[PDB]
Order: structure tokens, then C-alpha cells, then sequence
């Protein structure tokens, strides 16, 4: 029970930006229904990583993140709600693109609690061979 | 008294990447020299950020960053580990921990850190940043 | 059930609806009926409440969460002030204040402030903004 | 004082587009302390939502006037404006307003509003007759 | 369950002492949770400032039925120096401190207190109260 | 010190009209402080709930008295919803929201919210306050 | 539970000592939760002030009552110090250091402190508690 | 500064009119801090509780002596619901609440609160203070 | 129970020893909680200070006799420098400190230190306690 | 610099009075920091337990002499409910709550309170201090 | 189930330091599975510490350790940046980041960091574990 | 004012092994003395190193230590004396050396106040041409 | 129960390795609370300094038999022992004792002493006649 | 100056020695006179004190480093017990009492346990391992 919004406004992408907004929103599908095959074929095997679970470090491949895809409670046990807030694409040539956006998402804690955290969300992609690919992403949450 | 020191240990970069480490080694000098007119020439006017000034915004344009080349009131920088993958022919991205040495209000010495990751496109043929993303990991 | 409270006086006609059209509102959050509250909700509504942690949202599929999960309260609206625009404009802002029960079996009361903007569409009023804040 | 809007890389409507640079001349006679220029925009029978309020909804320029008359580098941005136009008589404006300042010490610091302003046309001209300020915690 | 009200010494006129009385059926009617008696002695357009209004005023009957619909017999509430003040022929006037003594969670007794002004109306040859203000110091 | 007034809507019977008139110059003569048009608008006995009391009941003038003589510039006193119920022909009830800005010990502006309650009695003809309630929430 | 008084050095007079019996007689009922004994040596008017009243001087028995009819084993009080000061005939005031040892929620012995100053009226022969004055020190 | 009394309602006999002014007189010598007029209305052996005393009871004119020889401005101190009970001609017993407002280290102001409780005995013609007891709510 | 003596260094008169017998008697009295023991060793006026009469000078047996019926296994207590100083022939003054190890409410061992002065008086030729004084640090 | 002793009500035997008038000196060179009277009453061996002494029992004059060394007008003691017991012709015991009144680093009244076992030997003819016990309860 | 990931980046090891990134890997699988045996026949039997659990004392011998590996009651380990200097042919020196991910009573996710420092020595032709030393900064 | 003093106990170590203390010796005399050129002679440049002032990360370089000693008080203003507790030397064949031991520095704070502080270091020295140099430390401080 | 020394890679004497190995059967009958190995160890009058002695100095036995006689895995490890003897009848051992086990919890824990213990060869065989215990913060 | 405290009795006559020399010790601390203090330490003393921060500190520079900083102070030696290693060794055991002025003008009162070493090394007696405790 998870469904992932967009929201960009008024404002209408280059059909390129949609497609790297199209994308990232396939990419945290995979991230919240913990499917990690659809997750790794997004995501280049080498990608370097800033986000609160590496406590400052940067981290590199898959393996760290496969962690959380084969452990934590499967998806069932709760209903999630994320939403994509203003999303700024901005294109690199033909074989890049910079994806940042603050990410909103919606829950229940422990209990029957309605909770809603914010996190802010940069994604770095490259068009390798015709496909693009996440090489680069960073994660952090104001305090 | 600002330096900068980059720590590319054992490995080896492209004379790209390198460049890009070089560019990014001069947009903080600027920063820590104040130095605006150095930065906006390294900087695209219309640049995204995160970073904890905007508490959890994204900020756009160079006078959020101007207003603190202004008002504000010995340091070492240093560039720790700097990933540069390079976006084909205009894209480049490199993310890095910033680490940084500095006095106290007694000559005390601390040292701060941040993760930091800059997005630097080729416009015209020079390299401008674009977008960067500054972090602080649970302190 | 949800009561109103113009302290004094009768609204004009146009207005009127406006307060009514808030209750039907607000009686579809409480009781969380969602078709009445997007039959009287714009698709395409803006928001600003605390749930949205400083941001605003847009759309129903945010609040429509929030229908999706979780007997008796007693909401209470101080001080309607419906200021007409035109006539296809409307706003009213207006103190909203909740009695009901917690975790435990002690009653509670929150208080809010709300400022709804409803717009005719095609004959009909939706509301198409909605700024929702509490006071420290 | 410099105020920035930040549409995103968006262009308005001609009609919505004036609503935004009214509200920008309102935040600058806020800032910059001028109750002229706020009086000329903002209607005499304003009701207002705002800290200040203490959660009451006040009505008035008095309210407001009281906190031009005390104290003399601030930078303040508007983050992703919506603008829903109400008819031809009524818009309805709602952002996001970043402030940068400095506080008492030599300190700069960042504080975050939501505001939603509520614009009507009176005769030919347009007046705020509505505003709502909240923070997020 | 039980009512006392404290006169201190001395004797008022008799016009007070009926305020008096009604007051203390009021708020047995508040104790007991009898919302018929408190509708009786309680005009329906009521203005009320309390703790549970959150430095509001609130009217009507149905913020303190609420209260009557939620909750269950052991409490005892004191009538603190009543001073009645007479409004003419239809106005009335009594404040005085409430002194409430009950049991919380755990066994242990426990005493509140809070300051009350109610005023009351002569409408139709019978006394409602239209309004009632309720403090707690710090 | 200016003192304002804001029925949300309805007009009030004139009677009421006056009991609010009466009320604002009370609350004007409390923040300018001058002692003589205080008594004059309240009466010689008059019982008290309010903060300064600490949970008691207060009666007599000199308890308030004190105040004006000692404390000895710049407020704006707001007075949101009054609900004004006239008891029969001698009796008055008022009982409204106050709002207070002002400056603290610091150049920055604070604001505080009391709820107050006012019972006035006409004695040979002139209405006078015999009995008000101040809490803060 | 049995209370004990604490006379220290030299003799009372025989009717001062009456009160101190009259004394014991009464904390003997509070602590046994006895309220017939002491309804028996209370006038019915008793005013009080008490931290279970918040710096307020309630009247009544009732107020008291509501004590009487809650929670049921062993402790002690004891009197320390009693100055009685005799006021003629119908007249008496005994103040005193009581001094209480018992059990909380857990095992454990203590000692609160409290003191007391009562007030005693021959009334119609009998002497009867017409006011009584709680303390305690922090 | 100056004192203040509170009667409130009724009006007391002439006896006891006497006892309140003297307590006037009294506290009046404390907040001047004149020792002389002080020394008049007191007994030489006052017994005295107050927090000043730990709850011990002292007496003597000394320990109260040393507070007038410390510190000069502006309060005021009001006397709250003064109850007065005559013990014959040679007794007096005067309760009441003392509510004192003042300025503290900073520039504010505020209300102060204690509970006295003074016993007056007539000593060759002249009213004396032979015993006061202050306490302080919490 | 078991009640432990050391002197650093020296010997005692043949008096203070008594005296320290007598003590140790008293102590052993207390912890076996042998009420007739105890009050066979120490005066029926006897005056006290201890944290139990919480700063006050508590008199009687009874005040004591308290804790010998509600208490109701296996504690040391240990008695350092004990120093007596005779007060000619009636009156005998023993000061020492106590240390006290026992097991709490956990499994876990606790000692306790007090500094205890009795004072003994000789009537009819048997020793008395008649004052003691019990504090902790 | 004056002490005060209270014997409560009644009068002691003679003999245990001079040996309160003695504690009264002894305080009175304690307060007035006057190290050769307190040298005259107290034994060059005495044994002290006092909060200064960390739980131990100290001996000597140098202990409390090093107190005399350092320090500096206002102050003002209190001896509250004086016990003597005598203990033959040689022997004497005297135990009191001590009640001292000063002022701290700010211009605030504060006041203390020790209980004090003071123990008297009878050494050719003149009474000397030989031991005494200085507690504070919490 | 017990993982180790080492993340060498873009640098480029020698075979040497390889297999000494590869024994500590090893190493400190023998750890997280507890197996004392595998451990022991790594470890030199008079092994050098400093760790948090001798607080701030340095303790030497294998029965310190084999106490925990005794009486102790799902994670990944990951190695970051292991520098590795050889010392001539029967010395070694790695030092890295450890990162661990685990659950916490719930099934609650955290990370923890911990830097370490381990020299192996060359004795008799195989690689021992002579001395390590284990630090937590400032959490 | 300030001398380092090591104490090895009635134990007495290998030639080799004396000189790897003698040499630590010398490296924290310049670092007490804030003397970068003994410093330098003494340890390698491309030096990894963790300790305290490096957050958990790994520094690489004389740079960062560099700071410490052309920056801080010069050394005129107080008086230390550092002890190096039960120094463990384990010489790595011919060419490898490390030593581990317990430092205990003793000092004066902002006023006069007498102040210890102990800190735990590992030093890894290796033979380079003939010379040995400091090529990592790890300095650690209990909680 | 496993005991574990760290002479640092040392030998010492003859003698003083005898105080070494006799500590350790002294450390083992504490870990194990084998008090008859203990009491044929030490000397009847001991004087002791330990954290449950609350600063006083304990003599004899009992003071430590109260502890072996109450409550039923742990690994004591003994860090830089130093030795100096005295004479022929004299020895002063001293060493950092650092233990580790399992607290209420499953969890392990470390603590860490420092003792200070004196034999003296009292015909032929040696006896602890005094120790001292200290723990840092 | 210094105060011993015995107690009662007298001493032997070789171990009031040790008392003395443990006064001349003390004294050597309190003024500061490094030159007595070297006299009667052994030059390789191992030490237990807080100072050490839970480590045993071994010769004299560690302690010389205190002589080397910073006017009326009451030092009391409470409940001596020495007890005598054949004819070489000696072991005094005492709790140290100390009385001073801290930073403001206040009297403060420190405690501490020291048990004393002594050797008798070529006819002279010399402190060889002193440990210094600290209840909380």
C-alpha cells in the first residue's frame, strides 16, 4: 500500500527533465516496495553515496544499501506515502543530468501514529549506453 | 591566513576530474577568502543549493549566498576523498568531506565536518557550478 | 457534531453558503467521508498544514492518507470572517477548536487556525486553497 | 534590503504575474519599514492570521502599524509562489518566505514562514484584504 | 458528591443567599455529571471563559455537553468566601473559590482549586446563568 | 496607548454600545494610568479576580491603586469579540479577549493574550464596574 | 497504630493534660479512619487550614469525610513538644510538632513532619475542635 | 509605602478594631524597619515561627533585631481577611493573609504571599504581641 | 550479626573498656532488635539526635521501640577508633564511628558509615545510656 | 554577636544552668572568632565531630584554631531547647539545636540550623569541653 | 547472516596488500560470527590492544578477546579506504574506517563507526595480527 | 619548560627496540616543542593518521598536522611534561617496526590549574633507506 | 574463573615471582570465594583500604568474609606489575587489576582498579598483611 | 603546619620513626621544598595517586612537575597504622586530612587515603611505592 506523487506546479519540464523526474520516481518506487532488482536496474553498480546511514562517510556500491532491501519488515506490515516536492532537473550535456528535490513522505510510527518526515534529495544521473543511471545521490534531513 | 588541501591518497584521476578537483579547490578559497567576485565567476547565476542556511529548502540564485560574502564577521580546508565522475562532455560531479581546522574564540583549535556534493556543467566552455548539496551528519 | 458560532448577526446570502459549505467540509474530515470532501475539494488544492512540515502540498492524494487510517469529538468554529471576492471569490477564516479523547481516558482540546479560499467553478464552489496553523 | 522571487524556471500568467510583484512591493515596505506604501496596498478592514496574533485572527492596520513605529541587512526570498485567480475580482497567493538576518550577536540566521495572502480588486486596484502567517516547528 | 458553601461569619440578605443556592446546584449538577439539572439552571446562548476554552470564549451548551457525554462517585467540592453582588431586579453577580478534592490515578488524594465568576439573569421570574468565567493561578 | 475595538459582525443594541464605550475608557484610563477617571468609571468596592491576586479575591480600590502610582510610552491595546448581555435595566455583563503589544525589557516587541470578564451596575444613574476577571491561558 | 506524646520535662496542669488527651483522642480517629470518634470531638463548623485545603480555610465536616471514606495498616504518630495555653474556661489552643512514621509504595520506613495547632471551645460541657491548622515545612 | 487593610464585608466591634490597628502599627515598623515602634508592640520573650526559623520557634527581640539592622524603598503590604477572636480582656488571637507587593533585583513587580497569625496579650493596661506565626504556601 | 571492634593503638583503662563492652552490647541489641536487651542498656528519658527525628532531639524509648517492632538476616557492623573519655566516676562519654555493610533490595552488598556519640551515666552503680547522637556525613 | 537561649517555659536546677551559661561563652568566642576564650573553655584534647571533619572525629585545638586564622560584625545564634543532663559531680551533657542567622555574598537574611551535642568534663574545679558532635539534617 | 565489503574506490592494490586486506576481511568475519577457532589461528597468541574495552589500558594475550567471544549473546561490515603500507617483508600496517550496519531491539535499523588500525607481522611464512588498535570518535 | 620522560619498568627491550623509543621520544619532543623541521625529519610525508582531531576520518599528509604547529600558543606561555607509560615495541622484520604505549601528559588549563590528560597511540615506523620513518599513528582517548 | 598476568615481556627475580604467583592464588580465592585459600593467605590483622570501606581503614577478616559470603563468569587480568622487596621479610606488590563480566544485563562490562598489597614473610611464609584499593573516575 | 594524630598510646620506637619521617615527608609536600622531598624518596618511587588518572607513574620528574607551581594550610594524619617488614621494610598506612582556602575566600576540607611504602636502603629509610586514594 505505497504510491509515489509528483508535484512539479505550474511549471512544464523539458520532456528530457520529465524523463529524469519519470525515472526518479521509478527509483524510489523500488526504494519504498523494497524491490531490489527494479532498484539495481536504475542505479549504476559503482554509485557513491551521502546519506544519514553512512554517518558522514561516503559509501560506494550496492551491498550497503542491499542491506536494507533484504532486511527490514517486508512492506506489508504498513501504508506509506511519499511525495516529490518541486523538483529542479537540470540537464548536463547529453549524458548527464541533476535531479534535487525535497522529499516528503507519510506514515505510521510504532503505534496508530500519523507521521510525516522531510528529507532533501540530490541525484546526480548518466546516460551510460542509451540508459540512464543513478551514479551519485545524497540524502540529508535539517535538524 | 587559507589553504586548501586536497587528499587523493593512492589513486589515480583523469586530467578532467583533476580539473574539476583544481576548479572546486579555487570555489572555496573563494569561500573562505570571502572572495565574491572569484566565486561568481566559478558559480552559475542561476545555481541550486541545499544546504543548513536554508533549513530544508532549496535555494536558488547568487544573493542567498551573497548575503553571506556580506555581514559576516585562520583556516585550514581540506578536500577528503573526492569521487569526480565525469557526465559526459558538459556534466561532472564531485562529491567529497569537507574537513575543516580552525580557532576558537580563545586560540582554541576544532575541527568541523561536512559532506559536500557539487554538479559543475560546461557552458560556453568554461565550467560553472550549478547545483551543490552541503550536508551535516548527526553532530 | 460540529457547531458554529457567528457570535452575533446573520451573514449575508452569498456568504452564508460559504460557512455552510465549510461545515459540510469540515463534517466529512471528521466523519472522514471522502467523496463528500472531494466533491467539495478542488483537485488541484494547495495547502498549507502542519502535517506538510513547513512545505505545501498539493493535490489529494496527501490528505486523502489521512482518510485511510483510524468515534465521538466535538469541533467547534470561533469567529467566522467570510470576506466575498467578486463573484467568483471567496474567503473565510475562522478559529477551529477541537474537544476530543487521547491516548488515554482524559479529554483534550486543540486549537487551529484555519483560513479556507473557495473558488465557483462552473457554478460550483470548490475549495481551492487552505492555510491550516497552531499556535504555540 | 534586496527581495528575490524564486518562481522556478517558470513563466506566469500576465494577471498572476502582477499579483506577485504586488506582494513583493508589500514584503518591501514590510522590510523596509515604509507603512505608506503598505497602507496604499493592503486594505484599511484587513483580518490577518499570525504569530504575532498569538492564534487570534486580528483586523486592522493598528495591529500591524505598531510594529512599523520600532526599530530601525536582511534578505529575504520567496519560495515556489502559487497564484489561483478567483474570478476578475479575487486572487489568492500562497509561499514560502525565507529570511536571512542577522540576530543580536554578529551571528547570521535563517528563519522560515508560510504565508498565504488574499488579494481583492476594489475598483479597479487590488487590496490584501487577507493574510495568513504560520512556522513550521 | 456533596456541596459545602462557606458564608465565613455573618449573615447576607436573603436575595444573595438564593444566588448562593443555585450556584451550588449548578455545580452539583457538575459533579454528579446531571447535564438535565445544569440545562435547567443554564441559559442555551451561554458565554463561558474556562481552561478547556484555551483563552477563548465559547457558547453554547453542547462544548460542556460534550464534557457530560465522557466520563463515570467519590468527590467533594468547597465554596470559598461567595461575594453576591445584585444587578437591580434581573442581574446577579457571585465569584467566589471552588475547592475540589477527588482522586486521580493512584490511590492518592488530591485537591484542586480554581476562581469562578458566574452571572446570572432573571429571565421569566427564574435565575440562569449567561456567562461563567474559570481561573487557575500558578 | 491607543485602544481598538473589533466586533467580528451585528450591531450592537445601544445600551451594549455604551457598556463596550465605558469598557474602552476603563482600559484607557488603566494604561495611562491616571487614577481619577479609574475610579470614576469603577466603583468604590469593587471584587477582583486577576493574576496580581494569586488565586484570591481582591475588594476595594487602593489593591489596584497601588499600580498606578508606580510603573510609571509606545502600547497598543486590541480588544477582540466583546459579548456584551444586559441584565434587566441595572445590570451589565461584558466579557472579550484582550490583546497587549508592547516592548519588554529588550528593543523587540511581545505580545500577551488575557481574557477578561467585566460586570457593571448602574447605581443613580451611572454605571459603574463592580466586579471583573482576568485569567491568561 | 497507637500515637504516643512526648511531655519532655515537667508536669501540665490537670487541665491542659485533658487536652492533650483530647488530642490523642482525635489523631487516634484520623489515623484509624474512625470518623464517629471523630465527628464525636469535632463541632460540626470546624474551620481548617491544611496543605490538603491549598492555603484556603475550609469549613464543614464533609470536607474532611471525603478523606475518611478512602484507602484502609501500621504506623505511628507521635506528639511532639504540645503547648496548651488555656483561655479561661471555654477556652483552649494546643499547638504541637506531629510526627509520622509509615510505609509508601514500596518497603521502606519514613518520618513526615507536620505541624499542628488546634483549637478547642467548651461547648455545652464537652470540648470540641473548632479549628485546627496544618503546616508543613519544606 | 504604607499598609493597607481588608475587611471586606461587616463591620467589626471595637474591641477588635484595636487589634487590627495594632497589627497595622506592627507590620508597619517591620517594612520601615523601625525597631523602636517595633520594640513598643512586641513582648521582650516573643515566641516566633517563621521560614526565617527553620520551623523552630525562638524568641526574643534579638533574633528579629538583626533583620532590622540590614538593607534601607517603595511596597506595599496589604492584610487580607483579618479574623480576630477576643479572649477575654487580657487575650486576643488576630489570622490573617499578607500580601506584600515589591521590587526584587531587577526592575519588576511583584506579589509576595504569607500566612500570619499574631496573639496579643494585654499587659498592664498595654496590647502586646507575645507569639506570631508566619508561614508560606507552596 | 556481628559486631567488630578495633582500636588503632593503645590500651584502655579498665573503666572505658566497660564502657566500650557496654556500647557494643547496645549496637548488638539494635541490630538482633532484642528490644529488652536495649532498654535494660540505655536510660527511659534517654535524649537522641539521629536523621530519624529529622534535625529535632527526640526523648523516650518509644520513639525508638518503633523500629524494634517493625523491621522486622545477616549484616557486620564494624566499630572504628572508639574514643572514650571517662567523666569521673558517674558519667562516661564513648564516640566512634560506625561502619555497616548489609545487602539492600538488590543481591547487591551496601556499607553505611555514621558517626555516633553516646553519653553514659552511672546510676545506682549501673551504666545507663542517656544521650546519644547519631549523624552521617 | 549576642546569643540567645531559650529554656522554653519553667526553670532548670542550677547547676545545669551555668553549664548553659558556659556553651553560651563557648558560642559566643565561636561567632566572635575570639580564640583565647574558646581556648579557656575547651580542652586541649577534645575529640569533634562536625560537617568540617568529613565524617571523621578530629582532636585538638588546631583543627578549629585554623578555622580561627581565617575569616573576618553580623551575626546572631540561638540555642533552641537546651537539654542538660548531668552525670555525677565531674560529668555534664548539654544537647541543643543551634539556630544561626547571617548574610551570604548577596544582601540576603539566610539562617542555619546544627543540632550540637556539647559533652562537659569537670577538670580542678572549672567546667571544660571535651567533646562535642555538630550535625545538619537534610 | 554475516557479510564484509570492502570499498577500495579507484585506487589499485598491490597483491601483497591485497591478501592483507583480504586476512583482515577474514579477521573480522571470525569476529562477527564468533568462531574462536578461525580467529585464534589469525591472531598472534601475544597480540598488542587498545580498545574501548580496556579502557584506555592496552591489554595483551587472546583470553581478553576469548571472553567475548564467550558469554556474548544480523549485520554487514563494511571496510572503508583500507590504507595498507607494507613494511618490508614480515611487516604489514592497514588501517581503515569499520562501518557497521545492524538491528537494533526492534527490527530497528543503525549504523555504527568504529577506526582501527592492525599491524600483521610475517612469522614463519604466515600473517599474524600482532597488535590492533580500535577507536570511536567523539560519538 | 618541558621534558619527556618513558619509564619501561624492570624491563629491559632490544637494542632495536630501544632506538624505535628513543625515536618516538625525539617526534613527541617536537611535537611539544611545536619544532615542524624535527618533525618532519622524523615522520614520513605521505603519513596516514587518526586521531581526535581527524572526526573519524583518516588524514593523509603533514599539512594537517602542520596547522597544529604553525598555528596554537607558541610554547613560552606554560609548562608540560608528557610520560610515555609501558611502551610495547614489536619489531616487523628489518625494515618494519610498532610501538604502542600510554601517553600521560601533565599541564596548566586557562588559570593555574593542574591538569592530566592520558591518551592511548599506536606508531607504525618504517625502515626507509636506511631510516626510519613515522608512516602512521592512531591516537585515541578513553570515554 | 581464569586469572591472567602481564609481566610485559619480562622475567623477574626469583623472589618477587613468588609474590607474583602468590598474588594470584589470592585473586583466585576472591573470584572464587574460596575463603580458606584466602584466610591461609593473609595475614588475621589486615589493614585494608578499598571503595567499600568508604575512606575508613578496615582491619581484620570479617570485614572481608562478610563479602564471601553472598552471591555464587568473569576474566581478571593483571597490567604492569611492579615489585620491590624489602629486606628478607618484606615485599610491596602493586598492579592495575582489570576485570571484566556481565553486569544485571547480558551486556559485558570492564572495570578497572588499582591495588597496592604488602607481604610479610612471617616465619617462613608470607602473608598479606596489608592492601589498598583505588579506583579512578 | 602538620598534626599527627595517634590517638592514644605510644608507638614503638622504630616505627615512630617512620611516623616522623612520614611528617617530614608531608612537610616537604605542604611548603614545597623539593630538596627534603628528594631526600627521602626513593629516586625510582611507583605511585597510585589521582593525578596518575588510574596509571602507575614510576620516578620522581612526574611529581617534581608539582613542586614546580603555585600559603596556610592544616594537614592532619588520622588513625596511623604502621606495621614493620622484618628490619629492611616498613609500612605506613594513614588517612590524610587537609584543610585550605579555594579559589574565593571559603574554608574547605579534602580527605584522602595514603598508604607509604618506606625501605631501608644503605642505613637510610626511603620511600619506595606510595598509593593515594580518594573516596567519593
Amino acid at each position: 500500500p505505497h504510491t509515489i506523487i509528483e508535484e512539479d506546479t505550474e511549471s512544464t519540464k523539458t520532456q528530457r527533465e520529465q524523463e529524469i523526474i519519470r525515472l526518479t520516481q521509478q527509483l524510489i518506487t523500488s526504494i519504498t516496495a523494497k524491490d531490489f532488482d527494479s532498484y539495481s536496474k536504475l542505479v549504476d553498480p559503482k554509485i557513491t553515496a551521502f546519506e544519514p546511514e553512512a554517518l558522514g562517510n561516503q559509501v560506494e556500491g550496492l551491498e550497503f544499501h542491499k542491506f536494507y532491501f533484504d532486511n527490514l519488515p517486508n512492506k506489508r506490515n504498513t501504508t506509506v506515502n511519499t511525495t516529490i516536492l518541486a523538483p529542479h532537473v537540470q540537464m548536463l550535456g547529453e549524458e548527464g543530468a541533476c535531479i534535487s528535490y525535497v522529499r516528503l513522505t507519510q506514515g505510521i510510527g510504532p503505534d496508530g501514529l500519523p507521521r510525516t518526515t522531510q528529507s532533501e534529495e540530490t541525484r546526480v544521473w548518466q546516460k551510460k549506453k542509451g540508459v540512464w543511471l543513478n551514479v551519485h545521490f545524497h540524502r540529508s534531513v535539517s535538524r
